[PDB]
C-alpha cells in the first residue's frame, strides 16, 4: 500500500504560467479562459490590505502576460470570481479535457500538480484537513498549482493554491474562488487552527491492512457508536457517524470486521498505542486515505 | 515534506496493451518499438520452465496484439533483448518524450506509473532497495509498468516490472532487459534477500527535516566512519562510503551540519527511537529520498 496520485498528464497540458508586473505564478487554461489567484494583481506595497476590485479597475488586458511554455496567449479580457482571476484569452487550449469544478468536504483526497513558472514539477496526493488547510509540499511561487481528481475521463478539480500558513501547512479556493477555511487572500497573522485527525480514513485504512498481510490488531470485540465517539473525542478524532459506517460497508463484508468491530480496534489503539508493532510500514495511523481510495488500490 | 513523483503526462502517451495468447500486459511504445516484458509470449504451462528462445522462434508478427488507447498497432517485426521482447509497429508514436534509457544502482528512486491493460493506474514514488527489490504498489497485470526520472525535460526510463516475490515485493528489469538483482522470469521458488536501510537516504532526509527548521534530534557529538558503520549495522543499515560521505557534501555546507555529525545524531536517533516525537511528519526513519531528491524538493 501506498499513497497513489491520479496519472496527470491532462492537468500537464492546461498549466501556464502568468505574469503580472513583477510577480509571477501559474494558472490554468481550459477552454479561452486562464485561472488563477487574483492576488497576482497585488504588489508588495499592498499586501497588507489590497483593494483587490480597485486595483483590477486599475488593470487593463496588457497589464497580464500569459505563456504556455514559449508560445505567449494575448489577454483580451479580465475579470474576477470571488478570489480566483480569470483571464479570457484569444486561444481555446485545444488540450482542454473534459472538466467539472467542484468543491470538496474536509477528509476527502485529491492530487496536486505542483507547478512553478508554469511548469509541472511534481504530483502527489493530498487530503482536505478538518481544519480546511493542506498538508501541501509548496515553495514560493507555487501558487496556482491545482488539485483535482480523474473519474473515467473527467478531471474534477477542487483546489487552486494560494498561501502558505505559518505553520507550513497551506491555503487555497475552490475553481470559482471560495476559501477553504476562516483565511484571506491578504497578509495577516491568520492560523491554522486546531486540526483532528480523519477518522473514517484511519479505519478505512485499517481496512487496508487487513486486506494485505496486517491483522495483528483485531480483537473479539466490538464497541457502539455513542461509545466510540466518547473515546474519538478525548482523542481529537473526528465523530464518526452512520454515513461514515454505511460508506465502509463495502470493506466490511470484504473482511470479516464489522466498523464497530474495527472501531474496537482503533480505541485500543488510541490508548494502548502500537506495543512497538506497524500497521502497512507506517507507526502513525495514517488518515489521509479514504475508503474510495483503499478500493481503486487494492 | 512530500514523497513527489514526477509528472506523468509524458510516459502516460507511451502505454499500450500487448497481448499473447490469453495473455495481455503493458509496453512502452518509443518511436516504432514496443518494449514489454518477454513472459508476455509464456504459456499457463510453461510458467516453470520456458525455453523463450523456442517459444519467440513459434510466434509470428501477427500473434502480438498491440492496442494504444482505441487504435491497433500493426507489429512488423519482433525481437529478444535479454528479458525484453521488442515488438517492431508499423506507426512511430507521434508522443514519443525525450528519452534515454538508464540502469539504476540500489538506494536510486524513481517514480512509477501503474498500468493495468495498457491505460495508467496511478502514479506513486519508489526506490531500489540494497536486495534489488522494489516495494511496489503493483496487482496483476501490472506487468510492463516503467520507472522513470524526469530532471530537465528528458524522460529517464530505469525499471519495467516483471514479477511479484513471495513477500510482496517486486522485481523487474532495466529497459534493456537485465534483471535487477539475481531474479529470473520463471515460476520458481526465488525469494528477496535480506534487505537493510539505505543509510545515505536516511541521512539526507535528516538534512531535509533541518533545512525546513526542526533541530531536536541534533547532539553534541561526532563519529568516526568507521564508529559509525560498526553501530548502524547491528540496526540493518547499509555501510555508509566515502562515496556516501561526498555526495551529502553540498547540504552539509547548506545547512552547516558536519556530514559525521549528522552520523552522530542517526546513532542517537537509532538507540532512543523518537520519544513521541515526528521527523517531517514521520515516526520511523525514511530512507526513500535521495540526496538528489531533498535538493530538488527544497
Ligand atoms: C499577496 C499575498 C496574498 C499576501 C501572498 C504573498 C506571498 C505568497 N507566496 C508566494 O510564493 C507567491 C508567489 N507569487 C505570489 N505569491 C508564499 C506565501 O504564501 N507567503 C505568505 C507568508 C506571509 C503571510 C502571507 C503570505 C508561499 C510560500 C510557499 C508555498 N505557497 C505560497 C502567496 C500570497
Ligand atoms: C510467466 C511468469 C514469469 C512466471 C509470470 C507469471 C505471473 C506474473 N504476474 C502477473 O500478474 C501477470 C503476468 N502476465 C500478465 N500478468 C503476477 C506474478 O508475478 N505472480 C508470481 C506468483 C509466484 C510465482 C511467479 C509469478 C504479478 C505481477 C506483479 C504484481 N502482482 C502479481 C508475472 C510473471
Amino acid at each position: 500500500f501506498r499513497k497513489m496520485a491520479f496519472p496527470s498528464g491532462k492537468v500537464e497540458s492546461c498549466m501556464v504560467q502568468v505574469t503580472c508586473g513583477t510577480t509571477t505564478l501559474n494558472g490554468l487554461w481550459l477552454d479561452d479562459v486562464v485561472y488563477c489567484p487574483r492576488h497576482v494583481i497585488c504588489t508588495s506595497e499592498d499586501m497588507l490590505n489590497p483593494n483587490y476590485e480597485d486595483l483590477l479597475i486599475r488593470k487593463s488586458n496588457h497589464n497580464f502576460l500569459v505563456q504556455a511554455g514559449n508560445v505567449q496567449l494575448r489577454v483580451i479580457g479580465h475579470s474576477m470570481q470571488n478570489c480566483v482571476l480569470k483571464l479570457k484569452v484569444d486561444t481555446a487550449n485545444p488540450k482542454t479535457p473534459k472538466y467539472k469544478f467542484v468543491r470538496i468536504q474536509p477528509g476527502q483526497t485529491f492530487s496536486v500538480l505542483a507547478c512553478y513558472n508554469g511548469s509541472p514539477s511534481g504530483v502527489y496526493q493530498c487530503a482536505m484537513r478538518p481544519n480546511f488547510t493542506i498538508k501541501g509540499s509548496f515553495l514560493n511561487g507555487s501558487c496556482g498549482s491545482v488539485g483535482f481528481n480523474i473519474d473515467y475521463d473527467c478531471v474534477s478539480f477542487c483546489y487552486m493554491h494560494h498561501m502558505e500558513l505559518p505553520t507550513g501547512v497551506h491555503a487555497g479556493t475552490d475553481l470559482e474562488g471560495n476559501f477553504y477555511g476562516p483565511f484571506v487572500d491578504r497578509q495577516t497573522a491568520q492560523a491554522a487552527g486546531t486540526d483532528t485527525t480523519i477518522t473514517v480514513n484511519v479505519l478505512a485504512w485499517l481496512y487496508a491492512a487487513v486486506i494485505n498481510g496486517d491483522r495483528w490488531f483485531l480483537n473479539r470485540f466490538t464497541t457502539t457508536l455513542n461509545d466510540f465517539n466518547l473515546v474519538a473525542m478525548k482523542y481529537n478524532y473526528e465523530p464518526l457517524t452512520q454515513d461514515h459506517v454505511d460508506i465502509l460497508g463495502p470493506l466490511s463484508a470484504q473482511t470479516g470486521i464489522a466498523v464497530l468491530d474495527m472501531c474496537a480496534s482503533l480505541k485500543e489503539l488510541l490508548q494502548n498505542g502500537m506495543n512497538g508493532r506497524t500497521i502497512l510500514g507506517s507507526a502513525l495511523l495514517e488518515d489521509e486515505f479514504t475508503p474510495f481510495d483503499v478500493v481503486r488500490q487494492c
